[PDB]
């Protein structure tokens, strides 16, 4: 089963649907386009 393993530290940009982390916003923002899905705000809002 998938594991939420990560390296020492945490990225400022992270997805919710796929749960992927990006180095920059441009990448994430653009990535979303792929998802092409409309979902609510999950837990751990922070
Ligand atoms: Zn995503």
């Amino acid at each position: 089963g998938s594991s939420g393993s990560s390296g020492t530290g945490e990225k400022p940009y992270e997805c919710k649907v796929c749960s992927k982390a990006f180095t920059q916003k441009a990448h994430l923002a653009q990535h979303q386009k792929t998802h092409t899905g409309e979902k609510p705000s999950g837990p751990s809002s922070g």
